[PDB]
């Protein structure tokens, strides 16, 4: 397939037709909404996080392409390393490492101009995508989309069928170690020892006001695809999964401590042997 390609100026959807809504089924605080991308015709990626941990299969509803239809969940699978309550011991209330899940529809999705994949890391789409050649290797793939910089990015939030799309950077350079140390912000990491402890490997790190000023993620936005954009292709680099500030709910926090706002995604380069297992069948072309 042709992953991460618009597919005239339409709105919404149009413009980003692999976004996901999930809804939790019976929602409570906190546990409301979450996002997703679709990556193949039968899968949307998503965060492990937006599910119930029993009968995960009854516990959300998603839509695509901003229809009210919910569609049938055959299967969700979780990251096997994904569990909330892992570093309890260490005053680490919710640990989110591997906070990654697919949804397996039952029925095939129809792609279309408001239903289309986006492309992933380590496959022959990105390849394409980014019109690189056939000798390209993962690791290469990896330089490309995240090299040590500042690397500008997007990911998307929805309100009653309406996308607003939002420029960050993920702090990949010389300012990653400072994005990292300020999961001690976080409500709830402000008291443990060791704040590597709660940012592990799988974390890439957006938000603050250096470079610029980074808009941050809402609980809602949980699951949502943390995006690449190289000429008019767009690439999943990471599932957003945490953030210091909940600026839907907590602007007041955010004005207080705007320098260390940040907002944690799962590297999808961390969680390949995961994904191509569990996408091998779904014709992507893993390298
Ligand atoms: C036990 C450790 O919890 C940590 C990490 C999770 N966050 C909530 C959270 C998500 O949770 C999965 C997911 C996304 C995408 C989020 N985006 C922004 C916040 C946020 C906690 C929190 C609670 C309240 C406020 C506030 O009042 O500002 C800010 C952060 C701190």
């Amino acid at each position: 397939s042709l992953c991460g390609m618009v597919w005239r100026k339409g709105t919404d959807y149009h413009k980003q037709p692999w976004q996901a809504k999930i809804s939790v089924i019976r929602p409570s605080k906190g546990h409301e909404s979450c996002m997703g991308a679709v990556v193949s015709e039968y899968f949307v990626l998503t965060a492990a996080h937006c599910f119930t941990v029993d009968d995960k299969e009854h516990s959300i509803k998603v839509s695509v392409g901003g229809e009210k239809r919910d569609l049938e969940i055959e299967v969700v699978l979780f990251h096997p390393n994904y569990n909330i309550n892992g570093k309890k011991e260490a005053g680490i209330p919710e640990f989110y490492d591997y906070d990654v899940a697919l949804i397996k529809l039952k029925n095939k999705l129809k792609y279309g101009q408001t239903i289309r994949p986006i492309c992933l890391p380590c496959t022959e789409g990105t390849t394409r995508a980014l019109r690189l050649p056939p000798t390209t290797t993962c690791q290469q793939q990896k330089e490309e989309l995240l090299p040590a910089q500042d690397i500008k990015a997007l990911f998307v939030s929805e309100e009653e069928k309406k996308l607003t799309r939002k420029e960050v950077y993920i702090k990949n350079g010389d300012k990653k170690g400072s994005c990292e140390r300020d999961a001690q912000y976080a409500p709830g990491y402000d008291k443990v020892k060791d704040i590597s402890e709660v940012v592990t490997p799988r974390f890439l790190c957006t938000g603050g006001v250096s470079p610029y000023a980074d808009p941050n993620t809402c609980r809602g936005d949980s699951g949502g695809p943390l995006i690449v954009h190289k000429r008019s292709r767009f690439i999943q680099v990471g599932v957003i999964s945490w953030g210091v500030v909940d600026v839907c709910k907590n602007q007041k926090r955010q004005k207080q401590v705007p320098a260390h706002a940040r907002d944690f995604h799962i590297n999808l380069f961390q969680v390949l042997p995961w994904l191509k297992e569990k996408l091998q069948d779904e014709d992507l072309g893993f390298l």
